[PDB]
DNA sequence: GATAT
RNA sequence: GGCCCUAAACAAAGGUUUAGGGGUAUUGUACAGGUUGUGCAACACUUGGAUCCACGCUACUGAUUACAUUACAUAUCUAUGCGGCGAGGUUCACAAUUUGUAUGUACUGAUUGUGGAUGAGAAGGUUGGAGAAAGACCACUUAGCCGGAGGAUGUGUAGAAUUGUCGCUAUUCUGUCAUCCUCCGGUUUUGC
C-alpha cells in the first residue's frame, strides 16, 4: 500500500503500551464499526510540560519568576489511528458548516488552509488599518481544553454529524475521550523499573499485557476522569473537537462584531475584536455573559485592550498590540522580543556545548600523541545564522518577506556578529 | 530543525 | 480498580454488582473452520469491456492456531544543501619466525599475518559497571531580549561574508554604516 491513499496514517514514535503497527493492519482495523465497537482502549501516557515567566518589578528590580504547568496526555499506537481516522471523517462534515455560515476567515487555528500565523497576524494589520480609528479587544479563554463540559460536546458532535443521536462507534470513542483514563509515564518507569535515561533500550513497549494487568492496574495507577468536563491535550482528535465545541458561539461573536461594524478572529482559545472605540469599553462584559451559556470563562487577567488614533497622517496606538508573535504599533510590524530571547539562549548554549565537545576531544589529542584542532563551526553556522535552511532567520526573513518590513530585516541583521562573538568569547 | 495555540 | 469478551443476579438503564479470561510488531508456509460447485477446485471489493470477461487489489476467516524469517498534539515552512578529497598510520588481543637467555619446555625485545577499535568536521561529565582496548555500549547525571534618544571612535551596484578544504549552488549585507558607553521606555509576549 501507499501512504498517499492514506492521509491520516502516522508513524509515531513513543513508546507506550503497544508496538507501532503497519498500514495494512491500520487499514483492515480502523475501516470496520464493530472493531470499533469491541475495541479495548489502552489509557493516556501523561506527563506536564514545564514553563516559566519571569517578571522583575520595575520600581525595585526584585526577583518574580513563575512556573507554569500545562497537562500533556498521549494515546497508544492503535488508539491513535482510531482517532485520526474519525477525526479525519469529522473534519469534512465541520467544513461544510463552516462554508455554509461564511465562517471561513473568522476561524483561523487547525484548519487546513496552506496558510500561516504570518498570514493570520497581517490580515488583522491590514483590517485595523483598513478600518481607520478603531479599538482592538484581546480575551482569553480560562483553561480552554480543560474545561469542556461533556453533554455540550456530546450536543455539538450529533449537530456535525446531523443526527439525534450519536451512533455505536462514534459513542464508543466519545465515551473514551471524555471519560479518559491515563497513568503518569514516571510512575509507571519507575514501577516496571525502566530507565529514565534511556527507555527505548532493548524494548519496543513499555511492558507485557500481564505486566500492565499486575503491575500497572493493582497498584492504582490508573486516574478516570469522573468529573463532568474535560478533554485530554495530545490526542489526534481533540483540536477539532475544541474546534467543534465553539461553532455556535462563532456564529453568535461573529453577528455581534458584524452588527456593531466590526471583524472576529479566533485562534484556538485567543480572540480578537477589531471595533469602534465607543464599543470597547463596554464588549469584554457583553462576550462574558453570551459565553456563560458554554460553561467555559474568559481569562480576565489577560484581557488586553488597545486604541489606535491618527497623529500627523501616521495611525498611532496607545501601546503596541501583540497578535500571534508580532507587534503592530499602528504602522511598524516587529516580531516578539520572547522570540528573539528564546534564539539567544538557544544559540548561547550550542556555542557552549560546542566549546564543550571541543575541550573533550582536545584532551584526547594530547592523550594520543596527536596535534590539536580548532572549534568546528559548520553545524553552529547551519544552526544559528542564515547560511542555515531551516532556522529561524529563515523564518524571520519570510516573515520580513510576507509582511513588507525593512524593521524586522533591521532586528535581524545584528544576529551575526552576536554568534561569532559569542564563539569568540 | 523553525513558527502559532 | 478504567477498557473489551463470556456467564450469573437485580430489572429495562446509551445500566450496576459478582465470577472468570484478555491487550493483534513484520513477512511467508502449513494447519483449522465457513459458503459452494461436481475426494477436491473455488472464494472479498472499487472500477473498466461485452450474467460473463478483465484491471486495480486490504485478496472467505484465524489477536483469541502452530512454525519460521526480519528489526505530546494540530496547522504551517522545509526535508546540518549536494558532491569530491583528507588516511600515512595509531592502539589492543592472538598466531608464525627470530633477539638475548636458563633447562621441546619456562621466560624477553623486535619483524610478519588475522581480527576488535580509531583520525573525518563537535552529544558534555563520573576513580560506576562490562571489556583485551575503545573516542563505542550500559548505569547515573547535565537577569535575558526589543524599541527610541544622546554621545565617543573607526569606516565607505558592483563588491563583500559564510563550513577542515575544494567545486556547484544557496542565503545575507552595503550610510535611518559598524562597534562600544550613557539615559528613557516596553516585555499576559518563551509548549518538558
Ligand atoms: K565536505
Ligand atoms: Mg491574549
Amino acid at each position: 500500500m501507499n501512504n498517499d491513499d492514506y492521509p491520516w496514517f502516522r508513524k509515531r514514535g513513543y513508546l507506550h503500551f503497544d508496538e507501532p503497527v503497519s498500514l495494512k493492519k491500520a487499514v483492515k482495523y480502523v475501516s470496520s464499526p464493530e472493531k470499533i465497537i469491541k475495541h479495548s482502549f489502552l489509557p493516556f501516557l501523561s506527563f506536564e510540560v514545564k514553563s516559566f515567566k519571569i517578571k522583575k518589578d520595575k520600581s525595585t528590580k526584585q526577583l518574580s519568576k513563575t512556573e507554569k504547568l500545562r497537562p500533556i496526555a498521549y494515546s497508544s499506537h492503535l488508539d491513535s489511528h482510531i482517532y485520526a481516522f474519525y477525526a479525519e471523517y469529522l473534519t469534512g462534515h465541520y467544513e461544510l458548516l463552516i462554508q455554509e455560515n461564511n465562517l471561513h476567515e473568522n476561524i483561523l487555528a487547525f484548519r487546513s488552509l496552506n496558510k500561516s500565523n504570518i498570514e493570520f497576524a497581517k490580515r488583522a494589520f491590514d483590517t485595523i488599518t483598513e478600518m481607520g480609528e478603531c479599538s482592538a479587544v484581546a480575551l482569553d479563554l480560562s483553561g480552554f481544553f480543560d474545561n469542556l463540559d461533556h453533554q455540550i460536546l456530546k450536543h455539538q458532535w450529533c449537530k456535525v454529524i446531523g443526527t439525534e443521536a450519536l451512533p455505536q462507534d462514534h459513542f464508543a470513542i466519545y465515551k473514551s475521550i471524555t471519560r479518559y483514563s491515563k497513568v503518569d509515564k514516571n510512575r509507571a518507569y519507575e514501577i516496571l523499573g525502566i530507565s529514565k535515561n534511556n527507555p527505548k533500550y532493548n524494548r519496543r513497549k513499555i511492558c507485557t499485557p500481564v505486566d500492565f494487568r499486575n503491575k500497572i492496574r493493582k497498584n492504582g495507577l490508573i486516574i478516570v476522569n469522573n468529573s463532568q468536563k474535560g478533554i485530554p491535550q495530545g490526542s489526534p482528535i481533540s483540536a477539532l473537537l475544541s474546534n467543534i465545541y465553539m461553532l455556535d458561539f462563532d456564529i453568535e461573536m461573529r453577528d455581534y462584531a458584524q452588527e456593531r461594524g466590526g471583524h472576529y478572529y479566533r485562534y484556538c482559545d485567543d480572540m480578537l475584536f477589531i471595533v469602534p472605540t465607543k464599543y470597547n469599553k463596554t464588549l469584554a462584559g457583553d462576550v462574558a455573559q453570551r459565553i456563560k451559556h458554554l460553561k467555559v470563562e474568559l481569562n480576565t487577567k489577560k484581557t488586553e485592550i488597545r486604541d489606535f488614533i491618527y497623529k500627523d497622517s501616521t495611525l498611532v496606538a496607545n501601546m503596541p498590540l501583540q497578535y500571534l508573535g508580532f507587534i503592530f504599533d499602528g504602522s511598524n510590524i516587529l516580531l516578539r522580543s520572547s522570540s528573539l530571547a528564546r534564539y539567544s539562549e538557544r544559540m548561547k548554549r550550542g556555542v557552549r556545548l560546542a566549546k564543550a565537545t571541543m575541550d573533550s576531544k582536545n584532551r584526547i589529542r594530547e592523550n594520543k600523541g596527536e596535534a590539536l584542532k580548532a572549534l568546528f563551526k559548520k553545524k553552529l553556522y547551519a544552526r544559528y545564522s542564515h547560511i542555515g535552511r531551516r532556522n529561524f532567520l529563515t523564518y524571520g526573513y519570510r516573515a520580513a518577506k510576507i509582511m513588507n518590513s525593512k524593521a524586522i530585516k533591521r532586528q535581524l541583521k545584528p544576529l551575526q556578529k552576536r554568534l561569532e562573538n559569542e564563539i569568540l568569547k
